[PDB]
């Protein structure tokens, strides 16, 4: 563990950057939780022009250990200039909505829609391709050698957006857990109908990660649509409180399946809601999707909150090419 | 041309012509099923060819019409208990053969599974296979061709009978509401998630039937559920009463779709319960069924009761091939 960062230290001395750069990152597999190798790194990182992963690191040392001074100093520095950074970003997203708010662009949001189901449901694991996905849902004939399980995925989607934006997306007031428990009862409805729309009753795993007991699951919800009602909530960034909404319900996992799904349809019912357009995480993003959900169970929200950011950017310039 | 066909009818019957009188017979009826006279001339004209079961329907019927008319009086007061003893021998005979039902067994149970969706659903209208339903079951992959709701319509009933087999059958206690909510909540939750599991919120028609109104179907079903565990439902004869609940439930309508598929597996389930094997109304059998159903709304479940009553012999009797 030690070893590895004495010699990673040397290794950025006079040369050797990508032997520096792996051998830091086994210091950090073998323990997480080095003070020492993450106030390293950060400072590594730092002369590549990555502030934003040294900041991770100065924050992930800090909480570990709070009165680190090499740590102190750097993050000091950093947290002001990283806020910034974030806030210059949602400025840029902002200007693009703008852009975005003024026959071509008709046949972006038809093929996006198609577009979006098959993304949302490929990173669950969907063999399904986009003109299966297409001929599913306009003849509602059956998709030859395909299971019948993952075509009802695809039916289960469409009933849930079509719920949503009927229903759900322009409806004043409050968002309720009622709410919630509608759509995902058309999410999983074609799939599981005995579990569709019902809070989990057993407890499990989601990777490395523990949800509330099934016992704590009510009142855990009731205080996450409490938190979407707040004012604080009301306050943040479209995209920050979008992302987080997200996070939080995959957090609590409040059903045996479809949790994810049912997440990125309150993103996009959030950003829709603020006069953003719906967004898709690709099947290709899956990796880093899990890796940055991974690092808010471990305490830091913020890269989770720019994924979903760099989603939004890239939902808005490809809208942008026509 | 009412009257006038009755006396046309009559006078065909005088002599010879018994075909030319019995179209004028059900002629004078099609013109009106209220006419007494017709009723009993059709029904002494039904005695003479050995058919005293629809005779006695005729004088039931028109003395529900008229109850002092001395000619369907005279003839029911000798028909109403000869039918009782002639439909109680009936019972006496498929409880020998329940009692001599009491690896070739094995074999005719197994296909009789797949062949009881294949009638249940193409009762309903399913094109489906029973080779294509025996795949959809055992691989769990899309049949190519067929449109996904009647494949849904398929793993529905599957997910019921599973269901009422495991939990229900064995069951000791009483039949609740919450138990009927949950076979139909399998039953129509692959094909329509939103409304399986719940009551009718609209009014609808079954042919010429008004099922009661939305607001009433909780109370009916109330008093229903209440019937199934009183003691003069359980003092009939086990097919007396498995037709009778049909009937009621049916008649109720208390489901937008899959009304029939419920009542069938509530039917089964009240046979098998008293030691009967479970029954199949046939794909062929359709027109009868409906013909039955239509008899009871007018006044008479006797018809229906013989039935559901030839249908159990013939299930006892395919069983018995072996
Ligand atoms: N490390 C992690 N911690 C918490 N949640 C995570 C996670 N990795 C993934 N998730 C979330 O949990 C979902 C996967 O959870 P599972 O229990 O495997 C099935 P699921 O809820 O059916 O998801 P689905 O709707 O994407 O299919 C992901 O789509 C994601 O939103
Ligand atoms: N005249 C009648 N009066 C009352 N019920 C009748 C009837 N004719 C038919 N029925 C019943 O009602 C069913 C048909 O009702 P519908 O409203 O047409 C669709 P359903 O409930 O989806 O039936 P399903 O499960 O057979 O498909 C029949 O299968 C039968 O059990
Ligand atoms: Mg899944
Ligand atoms: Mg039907």
């Amino acid at each position: 563990a030690r070893a590895a960062l004495n010699q990673a230290l040397e290794m950025k001395r006079q040369g050797k950057r990508e032997k520096a750069q792996k051998l830091f990152m086994h210091a950090l597999k073998m323990d997480p939780d080095f003070v020492d190798a993450l106030t390293e790194f950060g400072i590594f990182s730092e002369e590549d022009k990555d502030i934003i992963q040294a900041d991770y690191l100065y924050t992930r040392a800090l909480t570990i250990s709070p009165y680190h001074e090499k740590a102190l100093v750097n993050r000091d520095r950093t947290l002001p200039l990283v806020e910034e950074i974030d806030q210059r970003y949602f400025s840029i997203i902002d200007s693009k909505v703008k852009k975005v708010m003024s026959s071509a662009l008709r046949r972006v949001m038809e093929e996006t829609y198609y577009h979006h189901i098959y993304h949302t449901v490929a990173i669950e694991g969907n063999t399904l391709t986009l003109s299966e996905i297409r001929h599913i849902l306009e003849t509602r004939y059956a998709v030859p050698g395909k299971s019948l399980e993952e075509q009802n995925e695809v039916i289960g989607m469409h009933a849930a957006m079509k719920y949503i934006n009927t229903t759900l997306v322009s409806r004043i007031g409050s968002v309720t857990i009622s709410d919630v428990l509608e759509i995902h009862r058309r999410v999983l409805g074609y799939v599981d109908p005995v579990e569709a729309g019902r809070f989990r009753t057993t407890q499990v795993l989601v990777g490395h990660h523990i949800p509330p007991h099934p016992q704590d699951v009510e009142k855990q919800m009731q205080e996450f649509v409490q938190w979407l009602n707040s004012e604080e909530a009301m306050n943040l960034h479209p995209v920050e409180f979008a992302a987080l909404a997200h996070y939080k319900l995959v957090y609590i996992h409040p059903f045996i399946d479809g949790n994810g799904r049912t997440s990125r349809l309150l993103m996009n019912l959030i950003l829709m809601q603020a006069g953003y357009p719906p967004i898709t995480i690709r099947k290709e993003q899956r990796s880093d999707y899990y890796h940055v959900l991974e690092a808010a169970n471990e305490g830091d929200v913020r890269p989770f909150i720019r994924f979903i950011a760099k989603c939004t950017e890239t939902t808005l310039d490809t809208l942008l090419f026509a």
